């Protein structure tokens, strides 16, 4: 049946986060910079991330030597994909053996080459090392389509029940100058610096850098094992331009093919659907194929007009490339979860290869209310093409005293969480303190270093992590390093009547002497803290990994 | 349900086709050399693997007939233009060619685990790799190269096998390709003590080194059974079974897991319906290594226990023995491999072999390596099976099933270029010369509709193997006075525009084809009329079958 999106994490130019990202998007805000010569003299547009070289080599168990030969790209991959089963509530202990598949879009090996276990199926392969998943582990080079094709692949998979859980992604970089000559010998990209999406001034595009990860299951499952939902792929599709004019030139015909095949096959009619987040690389040729392509689609089954907008997330970061299909799909899923579209930017007048009046497609440009009729869920598409010719099309349809913990492998880390939650209840006026109190218990591993406190209002809960800060409290917060406090637990570990005492005020909610005990390394059954009304797993944080380092050795 | 297998082509060290290699693998010949300096100078890095199964003329491709620039052919990697090669000649195997390809809804899943080539220069990618084929034949299915390491082949082989059966694709090419370019890839290997200094992947052998690299290009075509029969197509074999997975957390990122090798292997049978004690042969992984081989032994001896009582029933295998570890192009090797045996009822000799692996006690075991040529028996009417297992230094496996499948005329033959065109003739009299019981009708119905006709005819009729064979010779030798028709077809355009415009003429030919008048069907035939084949035959229509496929231009390209 359907596939639901139960996590995500993503970095993408001038977002640290899925967060920031949605902020960047309805601010209309453009990432694109000029490449500073800290990466390269230019003596030169890129969507950049920042500090590309950190990474947090313990944390995965990889010696720090280790991490110099690592392509940044697995590096970066590496945390995010941890993250987003963070993202999702899960943990190394709930995800232990798990059938959890791993599809990971990758174009480039561009720092192997620099040297003067880097391989693709290696870069694939770290996640389930680490947290030792069994789904299959692989990596997909179909160039811009990547992320998205390993979408449908895990869609497959799932629906075929040969695995349970799928963690799909993409990354791209761009670290030598060698990557943009290949494409500006070949008059890919802009002298703008900008991929002026449906723009008649449409030059070609700019480069982007990303990473971004999706966590799937089985709508059934998810329901089920009450994880929160971004949203559900009700369709997707693969297949070949064939033998176009040149091989990294489109075809009209395979993008008709793809996307009426999908709509047919799953009983999707092009009216209910009302935003497209196309490929639209800003593409002088590719731009106006594309829009007809669907355009025309969309007209075999109804004669309705301007009713579905169309955007670009290149206008705002550029080609992200492998990383492209996941950063479009985030922004689809965020849109629908604000009930918001957003514009598209770089347009002023539209493509003269295509004549929009007579469309039921419309660029939109204006943020505005996502309406929708009667109690229809929304429902958009993701578009993605590469230039080796391998396309990929999806729909998705919208969905529809506390105890607080947080621990980290480092002390430093630990207060970065704090730092890291403070702002994110700051930021959310209206967080559920019951539903992110159970997702900081169960949804997250519980490290060596470790605090806790109490709280039940969003004030105290603020006027708490404050506190913890610069550690000044009234009093009334318990914080712990595990290994200096076996022998304060191994009591409630062994007899059997502390261990029946705990169990008492666990079921007699007793909280600070439950939280005295988890700090100190005590392992805590938490649903034995609920009874009828269990709360909920919800998006917060996760991991703020450390920021060390690492480049060529 | 199944999947059939209904054309291959293979270039393994020591085998130029897919024929070489069963000679080969009858004759139990290693094809394991010294490396030549013509590849790299193994002297100036040697101390303690100098040791390569390898493949000769890797720098020779026919870039005009897949319509590329001699130019772009020295910036392509050789692998690509190899596949290109392969992967072509596995469709003419089945009987394909590209008008009847054209616009097919053909995945294409090529294993592919290094760059190489891209690194000494200074159009490459993965991506465009796999590309290659689709954009010449105009298919359209998705293209998708993988990397799973060792695995990439037979997890490529499953992900076709799932889009088959899942109905988005009618006809999959699957495929891996491996070469070892530089020196830089063997000290990869050799610093994280993966190769044997033996020179040899002892397979289950307890002098079990390492492995040999091995360098390789093959292809299968694929399809649902069901369309396999209806369409007439020969079948190799059927996939009854497949599955992928991962190892996880191991000792170290490139150590096996027993227990995803039983995980992986039991819920295949278990999904499938499969008995071990069904399974008489396994072409295992068995790259010849220390802690690799006894694991992958018990994992499977072990899952066989779980079902049966019985001993020494299934043989086991591993071609890397003869020609060394082929990587991505490994798993579709051995399922090359494995579809011989079948298909002359035969198994042959794994080589390296003199004293079991100390780690695992065969004699209780439902498993035993076999060493000698001998038939292949089955019991009852039962069709024989076998599985081939890959499993990768990522940690991604993969493990199929096979069930083997119980089931005066006119030559045609034609090229792109005149000396091709005697290269092809050359081709097909040593298969006929080399195939005694051959059916001549089979054969060139094969020849008139399973290939596409090209520039450069030649046609003749005969009856007789003898008096086919002595057509291909007059051809060759230049001097029948005679039988044979050939022409070339830009020459002589005004010699059939009658034909191809007067309905009266158009009859004429549909008279003479329909009276079977076979030397002036030949004669118009060469200078490029168009022949409706099917008009030739009425009650009973000839089989495709397995021919040799196009022999391409042996022209030299590397670095610019």
């Amino acid at each position: 049946d359907a596939i639901a999106i139960v996590g995500m994490s993503g970095r993408y130019p001038g977002a640290r986060n899925v967060r920031e990202y949605w902020d960047n998007l309805v601010h209309a805000r453009n990432a694109i910079r000029d490449i500073p010569t800290s990466r390269w003299d230019v003596d030169k547009s890129m969507g950049m991330l920042d500090d590309i070289e950190h990474f947090d080599p313990l944390f995965f168990n990889i010696p720090p030597s280790e991490a110099e030969l690592m392509d940044p790209q697995h590096r970066i991959f590496l945390q995010e994909g941890y993250k987003a089963f963070e993202d999702a509530g899960y943990n190394a202990r709930t995800l232990n053996e798990k059938k959890c598949g791993v599809y990971l879009g990758i174009m480039s090996n561009e720092y192997g080459v620099m040297l003067n276990g880097n391989s693709f199926a290696i870069a694939a392969a770290r996640i389930p090392y680490f947290l030792n998943l069994k789904g299959p582990a692989i990596p997909i080079d179909t160039a811009c389509s990547s992320s998205l094709v390993g979408t449908h692949l895990a869609r497959q998979a799932l629906i075929n029940k040969e695995i349970d859980m799928a963690l799909v992604g993409g990354v791209s970089l761009y670290l030598t100058p060698e990557s943009y000559m290949s494409m500006c010998e070949a008059g890919m990209l802009s002298p703008d610096g900008q991929c002026k999406a449906f723009d008649n001034g449409a030059n070609g595009f700019v480069p982007g850098e990303g990473a971004g990860a999706l966590v799937l299951k089985r709508l059934k499952d998810a329901e089920a094992d009450r994880d929160h939902i971004y949203g559900i792929i009700i369709g997707s599709g693969i297949n070949q331009d064939g033998k176009t004019n040149g091989i990294t030139a489109p075809s009209a015909k395979s993008q008709m093919d793809l996307e009426r095949d999908i709509y047919e096959t799953y009983g999707i009619h092009p009216e209910s659907i009302s935003y497209v987040e196309m490929h639209g690389t800003g593409t002088k040729q590719g731009d106006p194929i594309e829009l007809e392509a669907l355009s025309t689609v969309f007209q075999e089954k109804t004669d309705k007009k301007q009713f579905c907008a169309i955007g670009s997330v290149k206008s705002n970061i550029g080609h992200t490339s492998a990383a492209a299909g996941v950063a479009g799909v985030q922004k689809v899923l965020l849109c629908m979860n604000h009930k918001t579209l957003v514009p598209t930017l770089n347009f002023t007048t539209p493509n003269e290869h295509f004549e929009f009046e007579h469309s039921p497609l419309y660029v939109n440009t204006e943020l505005k209310p996502w309406e929708t009729a009667d109690g229809k869920p929304r429902r958009a598409c993701v578009s993605s093409f590469g230039y080796s010719g391998t396309n990929a099309h999806i729909v998705i349809e919208e969905y529809q005293s506390a105890l607080f913990v947080l621990s980290a492998k480092k002390e430093k880390q630990l207060k970065a969480y704090a730092e890291a939650m403070k702002d994110f209840v700051t930021s959310n006026e209206d967080i559920d303190l019951e539903d992110m109190a159970y997702t900081l218990q169960t949804g997250r591993e519980a490290m060596d270093y470790r605090m806790a406190f109490l709280a039940d209002s969003r004030e105290m809960l603020i006027k708490a992590l404050d506190d913890y800060l610069a550690e000044m409290p009234n009093g009334s917060i318990f914080a712990a390093h595990v290994k200096t406090k076996k022998s304060e637990i191994k009591l409630f570990e062994t007899d059997h009547d502390a261990k029946a005492l705990l169990q008492t005020w666990i079921e007699k909610k007793r909280l600070e002497k439950v939280a005295e005990l988890w700090v100190k390394g005590l392992q805590i059954d938490w649903n034995k803290l609920y009874g009828e009304y269990t709360p909920r797993r919800i998006s917060l944080p996760a991991y703020p990994f450390a920021e060390e380092y690492y480049w060529l050795p």
